[PDB]
C-alpha cells in the first residue's frame, strides 16, 4: 500500500480484468472397403486342403 | 576488586550511563473511485447471452 503525508488525499490504484479461451474438435473418419477379393482368399483358422 | 596492602586507603571505582531511542510512526492511505464504467460490465462468473 502507498505511503501517503496526512496532510493530502491519497492516491486511486488501478485494476485489471480477465481473459477467455475457446476451442472446437477435430474430426475422424476413416473407412473400408470390402471386396470379394478380401474375402475369398483362405483365413488361417480354416483347415488345409478343404474349408 | 583491586589489591590493597593493608595500612593505606583505598580505591575508588567509575560507573556507566544511559541510551535512549525514540521513534514515530508513517501514514498509509490508499484509495479507490468507483465509477459505472467499472460497476456495469460482466463479472466472469457470469451466463452468456442473458447476464
Amino acid at each position: 500500500a502507498p505511503f501517503v503525508a496526512p496532510n493530502v488525499q491519497g492516491r486511486v490504484i488501478k485494476e485489471s480484468g480477465y481473459n477467455t479461451k475457446t476451442f472446437k474438435p477435430a474430426y475422424v473418419k476413416p473407412k473400408h472397403v470390402i471386396d470379394p477379393n478380401m474375402i475369398i482368399p483362405r483365413q488361417p483358422g480354416e483347415a488345409l486342403g478343404t474349408g
